[PDB]
């Protein structure tokens, strides 16, 4: 609109807090926060994670106790990540659909104790396979697409039976959203949401989660147009929400996905992003204000919700 | 993206509060609210406004008292509307630029007491002319464009010298934003913001605030609003505004979409009156206040001039 | 196009009525008006509505008499809203599809007496359920989507049999437009139009209609992109017209919907909007000219037609 | 939106008049109509035009009589086309700016009698030059751009001083809109509108109105029209026009779509002649008049210069 | 691009014929011309049409003789329009699919005599029904959509059997393009093109053709967005070309259709357009140069081909 | 529009010549062709060009003879390329603006003989400098921008005074279009067209025509070309050109799409050489000439500078 200095001085609106606040384009609220949480078997268990300062893996009993604060702070949902006992991992990943598995038990417990809290379960075989890949291997060592979907469907169904309001397939198999959706619909789980990990990259940023091949399924970091194709398919297949993972290193993908589809768009600030920031904060290299800066970035980029291990810290800062 | 029932059921996200909250596209906050306020000449004075139940005209001392609650609620700014004593009105509208006029005095008092509170003054001749038009009349009864600008310029300069952070020309003269900006820059008022009333319509919804069709816009016209805004941005506006508000939400959306600039909207006297009247008659629930304000946000407004600002602030602070 | 003052003065075209008229971008005509009308059981009944000054609920006999004026004024269509006797409300909503229900009786009477007048019937269960929700409840108190559609289909069919040229599903069940369309097509009701309430919000503006939960089906006022998804589905499912409700508070949605789909787009100026305006007019706070301003706004925003309780007043003002 | 038969049957809305009326995308109203009118020099004079059955050239007194019916029908404006006596033509086209020329006299008389009726005068040299070109010729027979503008400027100024609310340069000189606007502004004619003939083609459809290819546009060219309009808007046009009309409806649509500005179209003499001739021969029904005019609206025109304006007005008033 | 006088003078390129020719955006060639032609029963028949000066209706023998010139001039195709003997019109329109009907006989004759000349047959019932509507009536006098399609399919098949390379459904029934396409494909007529009359308006411009109700099927002249919906469906249904009718009065529709779909786009300069222009030319009110101006307009608006009764005149003018 | 096999078979339109002809999206005509021609200093002189089989350098008298066939074929314009005698080269490139230089003499002779034939002169210093760069060198060997413009301006003015209808600056100095336009306008050369070489790349395809990377564009860059064109249009170019041609067809398409302005493309010496060489070796059919030229049209070019112009004209005239 032919705006030119000195008629236009973009510093004017920056001059005072009031005008900065009036023109501010985005704000973070507790409604944007999802807390991922690592869940152990057993009772009275609490484990620190060295590569994620301040995050603990908790048994179900201890998770229920901590969920009091989280609920009180208004965090809308948790994303549950079981820590599978090694002995329960198998070639067939059958623990993924065990009604007595950690995720299923945790879901029923939380649904009963905190009925309004959203529970987002993780649909993937990587915590259940001996070999740690996201799906079932063929005799050449490749992760088989459609056979894996069979197991992921049973898993998702088991989560729905346990009471999960949202299942989030994090597997990157082709077509899994539609297969899971069909299965849910056929079984009568009409309102279980599917939060697709649509554009999940083959990333180095996942280090600490593993603490807490893939290029044939997860996306190449170099590719951006491809992510649009991914999301389009997941929306056609029935996803209720679509997600980009990891987060900060992919903010350009979040913006293109929101702009292109105008659908509910989520982003995961993964373990390595948390660890980088925490480490720098603890070293005194960055101020704690970087936490809300990092989260504001996701809102600015177009995300509706953020899976972040900072959810509690940020919710406290915001509640003030 | 070929979304089809029953694979896509748009009710699933609506099933639970938590998922409604996660997908909710817009939220109103106190940061979005600007309170207009009618300012009297006297002292220890308030007046009730018949056509605006619940709103009082306030003398400056009273404004300072109430501004305590407004600042504590976090309301970022006020928009000052003086109520000029009749005896101060004239064909030349000289009272508009009186250094000791209501607006100027109010501004200086607020700037001193509450230095962080934004003050948005009204640049217009309508409360200063004997006939009530927004500009100066020629012998034929036409509101003269360029002669009016000369008065408006001196007005704005007086507001700036009183300390106003924002001046808001509400006059709908052609070119006034540029003339005002030029004057502010030449006088050294580098940082005074100009909040243009860019698309201000010749509307029946101004009843309660109180030939206009020769300067305010025809309600029928939408494309024209984009031309208006474009000119005001090129002329140096820091913010642009649509008035009235709800009845023009389509204009808000087009203006935000087209220009991606800081965009404001005025929920005018008549919109307040019709909502309050209905709430007082028991015809509409009080929830309609927040719904009306959420609509502005959804449509693309960055901030909202609303006589409901204090109640909305109170509700949000719950 | 680099337009700049003083070469460009946008007041020039405003200088005279003639040039204002030449450049005026939108005009309201009686072709844009649909009159909603509340229909009572019985004979010789006329009831004023306190929260809607000047609107009356009428028995069929009295509706036929008033429809003379409406036809003479050129109003193209009515939208019928029965007032169901309380004793006829039920858990199963069966009165919705009674061939002798108020809507069905009213439709046959009007179709016979005024063959060119459009009749738009309301497809929804809320006037027929004891609990007043738009659909059938499950044992958890939730409004069941697909079971409700079964009843809405029978209702729509009964309206078609009665002679309605348009059925307007106002229910906000997912998929109902396609289900109704299939049913109409299968039954031979090839030319019955479906006027989808596509983007119908969970709004406070409906107060006076009730005088004259829902968040799990009606839309969140905060959401705009979601409305596009709603309309897209309804057009794919066969709607002939798409509608936004309420009206004024959603003019931005009307504009986005018209711009995005270029399809016949309708808007409902609901009971609370009528009451607000009437109340202010009767108090002398607004001039009567606000009525045609409010209606012009819908045209400007892109609506092709407006359901408005001001239809008669506006048609008289326009006929002059 | 994946609309597919038989779920989507586009005939359903066509089934009944009432639904056709509800979905109808465009309507012609009297507000859209501008009547061109050929104005003679004498008094108690009318002339029939062989190639335009049913249209009369009218002396000013006759124009005033007929303008009674035009105003009562609600026609907003007339476009005046003088028929210059041959003896007043010259190589310098000085008659164009004669204060007592036909156009000027007609304007003053209409402005006085019917103050609310818009008068759109024609700014062009073609009815004033001995050779009939729209501008002044050099020794080689080329229509000079800038020298022509100087005459056109004085013309426009004379029209403004006679009281014309709109001047419409129909000359297709480069830059003339800006030169005219500059002159009007410097003379204080702040509110005189300029209705540019922006995209005026070198067309065979002007037969009945009566080297042109060096100034009027090549019929083959579409993109070029957008460049023409762009320049005229930047130069200060209040309205822009395409001429001829029906044969250029694609241009109307592109111009409206691209610029969102007040857009006009001229249904020229040859288009009138061919429609009337066909109606008089019994080859086309009279309904073709309203269909032709609806086409302009559908294509995006805000207003239409049409010799059918009175009959269309009569038909609409039914 | 900030172009401003006097740096930019758009007259410079107009100064000389050479530069006008270099910058000229569109040209008409004989490849753009399709000649419609009225075909009589019998032998040695030639009839002038008073409302279309210079156009004759011809029996097949005389058509073959005239087609020599047309072929020699390079006209790519004819559009055949039979003149059905009144006695052969019926309620069932069965003459439409008679293998010995005028259109079928004419097609076989032309295909044999001029194998490279395109023949475009007219698929519609209006020349075959006693009542002259485009389809079959129901007992309320309405033109039935799907029953009409049954007859149009048999017609199109009969044209394909006769050797037509293109069938052009001019009926404006919903869905007919897909039904005809399915039928052609099933029967093995893999390469018969379908030239859909997609946006055919209810127009006064057809007068002279009739010399040589409809609002429930043909389009309202007022509607433009609706035409896009029409074309979209016809392309989805398998049309190879899409057409707007009438022509000049709808150039804005031609431009929107070409711009939106980028598909082969045709336009019909109908009988009334020909008659208007001829009449004015014969009266001396317009120069003959208007013919090529009118045709250039269609090219400029985006048409790939033009059905025009001026095809021979224009082809001669162009061949020079 | 959800087109799917077998409902949609894109071969159906390809089945027959007649349908291929009806749907064909672009056609080459003689109106699209501009012939470049190398012009010698002498008289009764021709020279064969080793790296451009079939093209002759021609003295002016020879050019006039051949121009007979070119005009009779309908070729609209020639682009003149003088071959400067070495002794006339200098560090100041003064020969560029010699009123009796090759280009000037050729222009005057053609303008007189064939008044309707367009002449496009080359505005560049490369055939006038001793070192062969397109501009004047500083002491460090850099091609100076603004000093070069001053020479180019005088060149262009000399071409205009010789009668050239189009001057085509091929130099790739920044700002030269504006400087040239300013000079032409101030001198009264109102109608002299400027055909800017807007996006002229530092290319290996100029081999046969005969630090360049500091002024000609990097082959890798596409977006940059739009910035180049934008500036030349704002500076007053009447036409804009991409060079080389085939290897840059994507640039042609983007430039036409973005600006909708008269767009030209140069099929350079190396493109001619590689096609002819292949045709002479029997490796490619002669049909490749028309295919190469159809590509330019398809990509969006309005006109094409091509050494094949005469043969293509001959082929089209079949
Ligand atoms: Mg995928
Ligand atoms: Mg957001
Ligand atoms: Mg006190
Ligand atoms: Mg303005
Ligand atoms: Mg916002
Ligand atoms: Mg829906
Ligand atoms: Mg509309
Ligand atoms: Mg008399
Ligand atoms: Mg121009
Ligand atoms: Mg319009
Ligand atoms: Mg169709
Ligand atoms: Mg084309
Ligand atoms: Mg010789
Ligand atoms: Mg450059
Ligand atoms: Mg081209
Ligand atoms: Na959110
Ligand atoms: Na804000
Ligand atoms: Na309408
Ligand atoms: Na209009
Ligand atoms: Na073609
Ligand atoms: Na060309
Ligand atoms: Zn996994
Ligand atoms: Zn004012
Ligand atoms: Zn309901
Ligand atoms: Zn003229
Ligand atoms: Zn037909
Ligand atoms: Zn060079």
């Amino acid at each position: 609109a032919n705006r030119a200095y000195p008629y236009t001085r973009l510093r004017r609106n920056r001059r005072d807090d009031f005008s900065r606040r009036l023109v501010r384009e985005n704000v973070l609220t507790v409604d944007d926060l999802i807390l991922p949480v690592f869940v152990l078997d057993g009772v009275n268990q609490r484990e620190s994670i060295p590569s994620m300062p301040g995050v603990e893996r908790l048994s179900i009993d201890q998770l229920l106790i901590e969920a009091e604060e989280w609920v009180a702070l208004g965090i809308p949902a948790l994303a549950l990540f079981p820590v599978t006992p090694v002995e329960k991992k198998s070639l067939d990943a059958a623990e993924a659909y065990n009604p007595e598995g950690i995720a299923q038990r945790a879901t029923r417990a939380l649904r009963e104790r905190f009925p309004e809290l959203g529970i987002i379960t993780d649909v993937c075989l990587c915590e259940f396979t001996t070999h740690g890949q996201c799906g079932i291997l063929d005799d050449d060592g490749y992760v088989l697409n459609d056979v894996s979907i069979d197991v992921l469907v049973r898993q998702a169904l088991s989560h729905a039976e346990a009471g999960a309001q949202v299942v989030a397939p994090s597997d990157m198999m082709d077509g899994r959203i539609g297969a899971i959706r069909e299965a849910l619909e056929s079984a009568g789980h009409t309102n279980v949401r599917v939060m697709a990990y649509s554009a999940k990259y083959a990333s180095a940023y996942y280090g600490p989660f593993r603490d807490a091949n893939r290029a044939t399924y997860q996306m190449d970091p170099a590719n951006s147009d491809e992510a649009l194709h991914e999301v389009a398919a997941d929306l056609a297949e029935g996803a209720d929400m679509v997600m980009v993972k990891p987060g900060m290193p992919y903010l350009d993908i979040v913006r293109r996905v929101k702009d292109e589809f105008r659908a509910p768009t989520f982003v995961y600030q993964v373990s390595g992003e948390y660890a980088m920031h925490m480490g720098a904060i603890q070293n005194g290299w960055l101020a704690e204000s970087v936490i809300l800066e990092s989260l504001t970035a996701f809102k600015r980029a177009g995300a509706d919700g953020i899976l972040t291990y900072f959810a509690k810290q940020a919710a406290e800062q915001l509640r003030r």
